[PDB]
């Protein structure tokens, strides 16, 4: 076996506790190199003559080039030292510990997870595990109050083509009026983009953190929205823009007026007063040269305190969590303290960071509960929309991404198809509803938390920002109701099958040729197999089905009963058809 490809570390995503006395450990090796991975462990202060505990690590998955082995160590002492025993296809074996590799156990040394502190057990809100989030971009969802529309508001139509500066009049009253629609859809939480006072249509350039934007409503209206959503089983998640403020933020206004004399100059990153010759801003902003968004010095204890007060204030209004804007650009300490603040105020308040790349550094348990899973989106785009990758590659990307973070984070990752910053998924699919639906079937059944971008459920399309922010289509005749019912059915199923919300995931079948992909969600004895025929042709496949897991399944989408013969299951799928096979347990 290639030792150069074997890896483990007693931290991060390769070793972390799932309870005060249980440690999950993982190990990767070149794919196919290891057939058996066992862990020999004991208390860190155990005498050398003491017997060692054994734990067999099962193969939790395989990506492009590695196999991932996973085991659970029972550590009643909460302190553990361990070594791996790896066996190859031909029986060759080697011990692997902190010191290195050796045929002699003691020479391999031992990895050590010093101590398991209860406070360090990554814990997320239970509800977040089985939730289906719906993203609402307020200026474009529903205009329930035409009297607060910004000046220049354009007419609400299906052929509307917005510009970066357009306004359509969407507001919070509109959201309230449409709660029956969201409730019928079955969503259990709403993620709102910024709703605080701001002169723009997107509101990411904050004028006042303590006020609902006038064109969206007021405090009383927001509170009514929170209460009405809650009674309909719908939670509220607000967008926290803590990386940067708007040029109209009171502290910045003071800087523009008093220059180096303002008491708030250190709340920002300023280079040379006068505060501005704007084309070449003399203060750091979000991205490049964006005068409206001066970056906040969150490292400044004063800035932090102010923002923490803002969070406290809104949480006092009954919200259920936060989506953190450009979260990877404010400091880690700020986030560790934020989590402590948030969880101390509401143990069930959800913290979701907005990071598009590998966010493992923020997902170890001391900061965010989850992140907007843009890498999940990349795989889905690649496999279902563009067809850049085949089923086996798709399987590998999914598995590799899943192994990047501890299971607690993976379990609640926000799996979106698109957002207000991308083109709509339908468009990515080139208008092919068949491709779109199979992707949605995957979104609704894969491991993680589904996030729906407003309008996708009724067939809206659009290029990226600002075209992805077209006013919501409310005319029934203009809505794709067939799609709407499809979403409704998938959402009801997700709520009915515990496997889909609290189960693990294992690849079932992956054939690069037929481009058919299948996985199994498991919890207890329940198994739900999802089969995806991502091809424009009718195909038949043979899936392996050991009788120990059942020999009869019910396709929950059609009611058809399928049966396995001698450990094999023959399925025939129409083009782009997906099946959700429940094993009746
Ligand atoms: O620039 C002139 C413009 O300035 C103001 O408006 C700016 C911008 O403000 C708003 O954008 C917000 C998003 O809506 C949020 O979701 C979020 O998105 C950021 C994200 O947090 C960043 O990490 C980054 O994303 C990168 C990603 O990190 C990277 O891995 C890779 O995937 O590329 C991503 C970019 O696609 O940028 C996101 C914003 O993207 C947009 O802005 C970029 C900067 O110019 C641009 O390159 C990109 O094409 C855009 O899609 O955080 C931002 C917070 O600002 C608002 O919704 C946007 O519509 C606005 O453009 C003024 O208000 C505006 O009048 C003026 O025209
Ligand atoms: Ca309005």
């Amino acid at each position: 076996m290639l030792l150069e490809a074997i890896f483990h570390e007693a931290k991060g995503s390769y070793a972390y506790p799932i309870s005060e006395t249980q440690l999950r450990v993982r190990l990767r090796a070149k794919k196919g190199d290891v057939v058996r991975c066992e862990v020999l462990y004991a208390d860190r202060y155990a005498s050398p003559e003491e017997e060692l505990a054994h734990a067999l690590a099962g193969k939790a998955g395989s990506d492009e080039r590695f196999d991932y082995f996973e085991a659970l160590l029972e550590c009643s002492t909460k302190r553990v030292k361990y070594v791996f025993l790896l066996t190859g296809p031909q029986g060759e074996a080697v011990y692997f510990g902190e010191t290195g590799f050796s045929a002699e156990r003691s020479k391999a040394g031992v990895f050590q997870y010093a101590y398991i502190h209860r406070s360090e057990v990554f814990t997320t809100p239970e509800w977040a595990k089985e939730a289906v989030i719906y993203q609402i971009f307020p200026e474009r969802f529903a205009n329930g109050d035409p009297s607060n529309d910004p000046p220049g508001t354009e007419q609400w139509a299906k052929d509307a083509r917005p510009r970066h500066d357009s306004f359509y009049g969407g507001d919070l009253k509109g959201v309230i009026d449409r709660l029956p629609y969201l409730e019928e859809l079955g969503v259990t939480a709403l993620y709102f983009t910024p709703i605080f006072a701001s002169p723009s249509h997107h509101k990411y350039d904050t004028a006042d953190y303590l006020a609902i934007d006038p064109q969206f409503g007021d405090l009383p209206t927001f509170r009514r929205l929170v209460d009405e959503a809650h009674r309909r089983g719908i939670k509220i998640i607000l967008d926290a823009v803590f990386n940067h403020a708007g040029d109209q933020f009171f502290a910045f206004r003071d800087v523009l007026q008093k220059g180096e004399q303002s008491r708030y100059k250190d709340w920002f990153f300023i280079e040379d007063f006068p505060v501005s010759k704007t084309s070449r801003t003399n203060y750091e902003t979000f991205a490049v040269q964006v005068p409206a968004m001066p970056k906040l010095r969150t490292e400044n204890p004063e800035v932090k305190e102010y923002l923490f007060d803002v969070a406290r204030f809104w949480m006092e209004q009954g919200i259920d969590g936060w989506r953190l804007n450009v979260a990877n650009e404010v400091d880690h300490a700020f986030w560790r303290e934020f989590r402590r603040l948030v969880k101390s105020l509401n143990p069930d308040a959800l913290i979701v960071g907005e990071i598009w790349h590998d966010a493992s550094g923020w997902l170890m348990g001391d900061q965010f509960d989850s992140v907007m899973n843009y890498l999940f989106r990349e795989s889905v785009i690649r496999f279902f929309a563009t067809g850049e990758i085949h089923a086996e590659r798709f399987d590998a990307e999914l598995t590799r991404a899943r192994m990047l973070y501890p299971e607690q984070a993976a379990q609640g990752l926000w799996n979106l198809l698109d957002s207000h910053d991308t083109e709509r998924f339908l468009t990515s699919c080139g208008g092919n509803e068949a491709k779109f639906r199979l992707a949605v079937l995957f979104q609704m059944t894969y491991l993680g938390t589904p996030l729906i971008y407003y309008g996708d459920e009724i067939g809206m399309a659009g290029a990226t920002d600002p075209d992805c922010r077209r006013p919501m289509i409310w005319e029934e005749k203009e809505q794709n109701r067939g799609l709407f019912e499809f979403y409704k059915e998938l959402i009801r199923l997700r709520h009915r099958l515990a496997s889909l919300t609290r189960g693990n995931v294992r690849s079932w079948h992956a054939d690069k040729q037929a481009n058919l992909y299948a996985f199994v969600r498991t919890v207890q004895d329940q198994h739900v197999g999802v089969v995806l025929n991502n091809r424009g042709e009718k195909q038949t496949v043979l899936l392996q089905v050991p009788e120990s897991g059942g020999k009869t399944w019910l396709d929950c989408l059609t009611g058809e009963e399928v049966h396995g013969k001698q450990g094999q299951l023959k399925l025939t799928l129409r083009p782009y058809q997906g099946m959700i096979l429940w094993n009746g347990r």
